[PDB]
DNA sequence: AATTATATTATTTGAATTAAT
DNA sequence: TATTAATTCAAATAATATAAT
């Protein structure tokens, strides 16, 4: 009997356990280190709405997240110029060595995981995400 | 390429589109998660065992298998043959809710997988086993 | 050495709450 | 009024290191 989506959780699970264990040197937690590796690849005129639907999380979450991280001397929150219902949240001079080591770990464990398979299944692969995301998202809208 | 996060996202929409069908249940999501695995898979799948399967640490499977039984739908009872190893197994109880929860989950798979083709099926299925594999080989 | 429990210890959420547009 | 953000705070939720048979 069929189990994919249980077995696509099981490998996400895992992969994500890699990086952490990895990353354990930084002593940073799973959220930390994801929101993180979030707010530098996204730019600061997301929502937090976005940007915590992007790491997976809820907003009441992102902002005690983001509060840690601004304790930790590595985010500010800029209120914006337009738009002063909302604030553009930028990462610190002082992060770069932090964000540089957490984006070399994901990307080199990456391109390991991704260096033994074809270049057919990982583009079949790669596409796919993509398609049944949008029908999953599409049936959400009825 | 952020594969790992956009695979990490169809996960998220994937449970939450379940979460959404099996709504008037009231079951947490934890709960029908572990009921599903709880079925799914052999009673000799035990305690420690289970909690790899649900994902999540067996302490905290501790908690949820305790919510489980006081609602009557699981039993914990020692095993005839070992003092400390348990056996866990749905309640006849149950019996309705988890044909709920199989029927849900097992449909949703079926729909998902639509207008997906035969061999991007086979792929999917072949490159996360394969996937699983080499991250296990790391470590 | 293994299989299940506790116990702090901490986060994750869900419910209104503030605030601007 | 109706909208979209950001936030906050009691009570669920799980985790980590720690037990007990």
């Amino acid at each position: 009997e069929s189990t994919l989506g249980s077995d696509l959780a099981r490998l996400v699970r895992v992969w994500r356990a890699l990086i952490d264990h990895r990353l354990k040197p930084l002593e940073l937690t799973q959220t930390h280190w994801v929101t993180l590796y979030n707010i530098n690849r996204l730019p600061p005129e997301q929502s937090q709405i976005q940007l915590a639907k992007a790491i997976g999380i809820e907003q009441p979450s992102l902002v005690r997240t983001l509060d840690q991280l601004e304790e930790k001397g590595l985010i500010t929150r800029h209120t914006s110029a337009n738009d002063r219902r909302a604030k553009r949240i930028k990462l610190t001079e002082q992060s770069s060595p932090i964000i540089e080591q957490v984006d070399g770990v994901i990307s080199s464990t990456r391109k390991e995981i991704l260096g033994g398979i074809s270049s057919d299944e990982i583009a079949v692969l790669s596409g796919l995400i993509d398609k049944l995301e949008k029908n999953i998202i599409q049936l959400q809208t009825k």
